[PDB]
DNA sequence: TGGTTTGTTTTGCTTG
DNA sequence: CAAGCAAAACAAACCA
């Protein structure tokens, strides 16, 4: 097992957190959210004490690799909608 | 206000 | 080298 958590990639995770939502794009927020409810390895890790790593990495790959792109959000306040790049 | 989130980038290290 | 994990500097936007 390539990682703690299987042989996907953080890329792949959250590719299928965005397939998994019906109109295909996710906050931020909501692949944390996914990522916790989701993946075996993270149910335990959600809290602020032990989230900082692997959050960190989720914003980092959203934002370097052209897989992904960032949509820009409706009302005040929210953050980009995250989707796959077709 | 002043701490937290979100997002962008760069760097270090390990593998195939 | 490319893929990927991990750590981290910085800064605009949020928001309690
Ligand atoms: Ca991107």
């Amino acid at each position: 097992r390539r990682n703690a958590w299987g042989n996907l990639s953080y890329a792949d995770l959250i590719t299928k957190a965005i397939e998994s939502s019906a109109e295909k794009r996710l906050t931020l927020s909501q692949i944390y959210e996914w990522m916790v409810k989701s993946v075996p390895y993270f149910k335990d890790k959600g809290d602020s004490n032990s989230s900082a790593g692997w959050k960190n990495s989720i914003r980092h790959n959203l934002s370097l690799h052209s897989k992904f792109i960032r949509v820009q959000n409706e009302g005040t306040g929210k953050s980009s909608w995250w989707m796959l790049n077709p």
